[PDB]
This record gives C-alpha cells, structure tokens and sequence, in this order.
C-alpha cells in the first residue's frame, strides 16, 4: 500500500536530499546516483537518464534505471522526455502527457526476462496496447490544471481553445534511435502515420516500467517542429536546449504537484494489479 | 529422396507427431539448436521435429538460434522444412481459429542473426544476396493448403472467391505477416499502423527462419494460426487454441505424406542453384 | 584547396599516383585508397566493398572509410550506389542525384560519437532535413549537362518529357539492411510511402559525412525495378550487374566531370559551414 515516487528527467534535469545512493542492479550500473528523499510527505526518488549528459540515449542503461527504482520501492515513475512536434497543435512549450508509441529504436536491452544469462528466467510477454498507466497519466493531467497550465483535450474541446503554452491531454511518439535527427523524408512519414512528436528516449524505458511492475507516465517537452516546416524551424541541439531551459521551469511544477496528488490516493488494488499482470504474462508459467 | 523437418512452434513445444525411433543432440557451425532433434517416420517418409522455443518454451523470439535449428535440419538431409507460428489478426476476416498458409512478409526484426554468409571468420565465405520477392517454396505452400482440404477444413482464397466463402475456422490461401521483436506485443499505435500498410497478421517468429531455410537450399513453408492476444474469454480462448493445433497437427501430418508421394528431384536442384546464383563473389568473379 | 573522395579511374582522365594503405580510430577501410589528380585537383578512390566484393553493406565499415577520407584531407565525397526503382519513370540504366532517405538499417555503427571506448568522446545530435550537400549536388546534375545526359526534373517536366537515360534531379532513397532483397509485399509498402528507389548502402556513409565536416552527395544507379513489376522483372544478383556494367561508363563520366566541376569554385563559405555545423551538434560542449 506504501507509495514512493521515482522521476526520470531527461534533457533539462527538486528537493533536499535524504539519501545519495550508489546502486549497482543484475543489468549493469544506473546512468548516475539515485537521490532519495521526501515531497512533503511522499517518498521520492531521482534519477537523471544521461547522468553531465555524456551518455547518448542509444547507450542509456534503461534495465539498469527502471531496475535501481524498483529496488529502492518505487511503485510509480513520472518520466520527462524531450521532443519535436510533428503536428501543427502542438508547438514549442507545449507538454504533452502521452498515452501511444511507434517504436523505431535497435540495440537497446529492452526486455528483463529471457535465456541468455544476463538476464532474468522465463519468457515475458507483456500486453502493450495501452503502454502507460492511465492513473498516472490523468495525474499528470490534473496536476497541470491545478497549477493554472492550460490543458487542451481534443476529444472535448474545439481547436479554439487550443491556447497556447498548453498541456496536451493525449499523443503519440515515434521513438527514433538516434542520436542525428530526423530526415524531411522520415518526418513526413512519421506524419502521414498519424504520429504527434518525434524522440529518442521514451522506449524501451516505457515498456520495462511495466515489466517492473510500476506505474509510468511520460510528460513530453515539446521543443521544436522536427524538419516538417520552414528552413529556420528545423532542428538542432541549440534549439533544443534553448527550449528546455525555459520550459523546465513549468514542468517540475507539474511534477512536484503530480507527486502530491499520488499520495493523496489509494494504490492497493492498481499495485497489485501492476503485479499480477507481469505473472500472468509469463509464457514459460 | 526427401526428408521433412518440422519446426515447431507454441503449442508444439513437446509435439510427439510420430513415434520416436532416434534423438539427435547437435550442434552447427552457428550454435545450438532449441533443443534436441526428434527422428521418425510418417508413413515411410523420414521426418524429423524441432521446438522453436525449446521443450519449456524458455527461448524468447528475438533469442531463438534460428540459423543452427535451420542448419541442424539441413545436417541431417532434411529437403523440406514445415513449420508452424502463432499470430495476432490484423484483419476483419482473419479471426482467431482461423490458419494462414502466408505467402508474404514485411520484416521488422532487427538484432538477430539473419545470414549464413559474410566476411567475418566464422561466417560461411562469400556475400549472398537472395531473391525474396516471392519468399516461400511455393510447391510446398500448395501442399499445405492441399493437406487442409484433404482433412475436411474450409479454404478461402480471395483472389477467386467472394467474401461470403469466407466460412470460420479456415485456412486463408494466401496472406501477409508483419514480424514484430517481440516480447512485448504491439500498442494501439503500432496496430493501427500495420494494419493501415495491408498486413494480414502478426507474429515474432517467421524472419529469419524463412530467410535461412531458402539460403540452405530447402524448400520452406509456413501454417500460422490465428489465435487471440486480447466479460470472461481466456478459458475459450485457449479451448480455441487446442482446437487450432489439434488441426494443424493433422495438416502437417497429412503434408508430409503429400510431400514423400511426389518427386522433388528438381526442385532440390532449383532450391541448390538459386543459392549459387546469389552469391555475388561468384558472379563477379565471372565477368 | 579541395580534395575529392569517390567512394563506390581509366587512364586518359585520372592520373593514378599511387595506392595507400590507412588505418583509422575506427579499423581498416574496405580496401586501399588509389590517389591521383583529375586535372590539377586531388582525387581519391576507394571501393566500397573491399578486394573480391567480399564484403556485404552491413558489414562495411563506414566510419574507417569516411574518416579515412577526412584524414587524407578530402572536403568534398562523391558515392555511388546501385539501387532498385519503385516507380515507373525510373528505370534500369538511370541515374539518380537524391536528396532524401528514409533510414531501415540497424546494427551497423553509424556515429563517430558517444560513451563506449570504442567511438570519440562526446555526443552528437546531427541536423539532417536536408542530409546532401545542396552545392555537390548540383554539381553532379551540372556535370551529366555538360556531358550531353538527359537531366528529368519532375518538379518543372512532365512524364511525357522523360527521355532515358537520364539523371533524375531529386529523389528519395530507403535504405535496407540486407542481405536479402526485398519481398514483394515490403516493395509494394515502401512504394506507397512515396519512397523512389530502395538500396542497402547510402546510410550511414551519408550521415558519417556530415558527421566529419564533409559535403556529400551521391549519384544512385538504378539497376532494376526490385520487385513490383513482373516476375521476369524481379530483382536478382545476375539482373544487377548485367545493368551496372552497361552503365558505370557513364557515371565514371559524370564524377571525373563533377571533380573539375568541384576544383573550380571556392569553397571557403561552405567548408567553415559544415565544421561549425558539427560543433554546434556537439551537446557534451553545450
Ligand atoms: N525533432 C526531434 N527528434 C528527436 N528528438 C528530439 N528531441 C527534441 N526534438 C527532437
Ligand atoms: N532492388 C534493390 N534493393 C536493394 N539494393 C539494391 N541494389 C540494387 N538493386 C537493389
């Protein structure tokens, strides 16, 4: 029943630290320290996904990050992600709290269980088709509402009052591998697939969160339109961290609010569930 | 002169089609096979079977030594290799208890051994660029579909029928699979997309191995079963299941006999020289 | 000064000086480097698939060659590729100068960065929207002018203004990891995509060009219609090369033209454009 929140920050990562910890996990070493502490009274624990963001996302330790949380308790993980906007929506300093994925990453570990020795016994096969958990992402969404941050649902609300800096109730992404960005070709592919932004570090964090047997939601920064549009809005790391800086500010409000509003509510049965759902998922029984 | 190997996949992970007359514990060039290999007779026609997954279904896809479960087959003198695969409608007229004898693939796996040939070491020497536009043998394709008449299942070809031939469960005579990673299953997402390309069904187990059997020269085919990743429906679902492979264990029973009554001896031959006319090395070297 | 690499060299137009073996942070290129002059301009050659062509596209290693290139001084990369037409007005014996590429390799090492000790130290996120170098590019369609070969600009002409062969002046590129060529199922996809021509060795080269401070552009092949057409029309070993042989005269004509073409201009501007474009990638400096 004990709730603990960790937070994976990405590009551009929140309270004063109880604990540093140097954790070692059966996958390897986490991207940095674990910093564990207290949001008022809810247990937290901090991770930045490219430990001074040396560490492409390609070689980001993914099993070893969603492994180290599970080990210190977590029961959530709010995960923030970086990205460009494929659509005409959503625009720089918007935030997205997503809910699908297209998944075009390679060489990552993206799965716990197996029958190679570097890896836990049996074979897992996880349902995927809704990969967040949706608490969680309704969370993120309230959180922004009652920090006074716009949130536009398409699904209820006519395109008008898709005002601007906002929170968008709903999306998906395609994860590219990285690290270059996009070509105009794949972007306009992407689009015509009906994908909502582009980034490279969402999967397979997402899909190991739920092998873990945790509760996660991503919030995306939306910091650039990739390369679908005019010569001086494409993309490059500048524009990218020129875009982060001003719009981190905003999302550790909707983070920090995010956690309060997850203790203030009961997990037993969405715990348990979380739980079930990996053992049952096993094909080797 | 011919010899069935029969790869089995979920729900064949201990199959017993035949009775044991040998085991066979191997290894290949490339590694070990899912596990041992079992050799029998259909009638008097030499088969051998093989788990995909190993006999505890231990072995995820994306880990399955595909190149020594085709190459162990090809050791023993296996002509021809049947297997079968689970997989996930994409389609409103592929529903669960359905079979697909597929004809077609879009590939997105990525991270496994795929090739026989390179320029590494403990490759085989030589760059080989196969044919696949047509990926299967399609002789053998016929005989799978020609077993399922012979065991009284309905088959819709929807080339030549209209749509009210489509009576469930049947075997579809042609169709298409998307080859996932795996393990996870696909989003909402990802489905939607596969199924706005045309692709039939899912499935994380045909490439390589379709890929490998044709660049060992043997003659491959394919029986997916349509089954359902989805108030209360698992118990009829894998009611649903026992029934489908209960089907294709008659099928691939019927096939090999099929197989061992027709004469293979220049489609061998073909299968042999379309490898030989891949090599690029070779051919360059010819001119 | 500039200096031009040709990766994928007669006697009356190259003047071969002599054969270099190099060695790289990244291992041993396909092969050794032939250097030579085309005129008064510094040319280097180097085969994409090594002695024997025993060395498949995955297997390449692109970064030893374009850095090899990058050590040796070039500023300029010509390629070509063979390739397959997925539509109907390109054809076997025509020339592609693309502009685009939608990416299906995977495996293969495709940056000069990152944490391993196997690459360099930092991290870069390169810009691609545009991935060629737009000048070299229109130096490579300016040179098969100059050489009296059909040019189809599908933006300006018309299908019934094609003549054959010609250089097609814009085009976007998939490119597969093979070894195996395609099925027809994933032909017909990549088709509907929008995508002209399908291959197995423009990528990473491109991206490791940029990546390097070069400008790239290449000149694609087109060998046959992969395998959407007919099944006498299906892409095989023996249909690629029958075609590559009959048109590699022609290209050698375009590149050894493009290289003159390159050594008389000024590429001051563009050069420092394309080092502080990778500087300005490198995240760990920012
Ligand atoms: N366009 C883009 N593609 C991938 N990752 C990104 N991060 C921010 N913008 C991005
Ligand atoms: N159809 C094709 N597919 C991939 N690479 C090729 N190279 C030449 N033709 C090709």
């Amino acid at each position: 029943s004990k709730v603990k929140v960790g937070i994976i920050g990405g590009s551009g990562f929140l309270f004063k630290k109880v604990g540093v910890r140097q954790v070692t996990t059966p996958f390897g070493k986490p991207s940095d320290t674990l910093v564990e502490g207290f949001v008022g009274d809810v247990a937290c624990v901090v991770l930045p996904r490219h430990g001074g963001h040396l560490i492409p996302p390609s070689e980001v330790n993914y099993r070893a990050n969603v492994w180290a949380l599970k080990d210190l308790g977590c029961t959530h993980i709010l995960a923030t992600n970086a990205c460009g906007s494929l659509q005409e929506d959503l625009v720089p300093g918007d935030f997205v709290v997503l809910n699908q994925f297209m998944d075009k990453t390679w060489g990552r570990e993206n799965t716990f269980y197996g029958s190679k020795p570097d890896s836990l016994k049996g074979v897992l096969h996880m349902p995927m088709a809704e990969p967040f958990c949706e608490r969680t992402r309704q969370i993120l969404i309230q959180a922004a509402r009652n920090k006074s941050i716009n949130v536009y649902d398409k699904k209820t609300m006519d395109k008008s009052a898709c005002i601007h800096p906002c929170v968008h109730a709903e999306g998906s992404a395609v994860t590219i591998n990285g690290p270059r960005f996009s070509t105009r070709c794949e972007s306009f592919i992407h689009k015509a697939m009906g994908l909502d932004i582009v980034n490279m570090t969402l999967v397979p964090e997402v899909s190991l969160a739920r092998e873990a047997g945790l509760s996660y939601a991503s919030i995306a920064i939306v910091t650039d339109f990739d390369c679908w549009k005019s010569e001086e809005e494409h993309v490059c790391v500048d524009m990218v961290l020129e875009q982060f800086r001003k719009s981190v500010v905003h999302v550790r409000e909707i983070l920090l609010e995010a956690v309060a509003l997850i203790g203030a509510e009961d997990w037993t049965k969405t715990i348990e569930a979380n739980k079930a759902l990996v053992m049952s998922s096993r094909l080797d029984l």
